[PDB]
């Protein structure tokens, strides 16, 4: 769910979920069109998709567990959905991390008519 999605959010990156990741370019939040604008909003694309291959699946509600082991996030045994939803979270995660240093706050509350062209998952 999103309390867990924002959680690991914090505990990655030191920012909170809403409203650094919320309304990010055109894919972190609400978006789902567009070219994504850079590295961190090329994560929420992934992460969109990611949820794409879950049609049965209620990734902003359903809960899971996951715990740390030292740093490590590993996805606590749920029902096949929670696990899933996990794996697509913790990726969205260490994705942030991992582009922490091109983060700009020039994409935070993105207009969408900038949201322009295609990009499949
Ligand atoms: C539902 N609302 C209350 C808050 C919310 C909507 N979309 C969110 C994303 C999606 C970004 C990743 O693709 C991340 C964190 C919080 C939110």
């Amino acid at each position: 769910s999103l309390l867990e999605f924002g959680k690991m959010i914090l505990e990655e990156t030191g920012k909170l979920a809403i409203p650094s990741y919320s309304s990010y370019g055109c894919y972190c939040g609400w978006g789902g069109k567009g070219t994504p604008k850079d590295a961190t909003d090329r994560c929420c694309f992934v992460h969109d998709c990611c949820y794409g291959n879950l049609p049965d699946c209620n990734p902003k509600s359903d809960r899971y567990k996951y715990k740390r082991v030292n740093g490590a996030i590993v996805c606590e045994k749920g029902t096949s959905c929670e696990n899933r939803i996990c794996e697509c979270d913790k990726a969205a995660a260490i994705c942030f991390r991992q582009n922490l240093n091109t983060y700009s706050k020039k994409y935070m509350l993105y207009p969408d008519f900038l949201c322009k062209g295609e990009l499949k998952c």
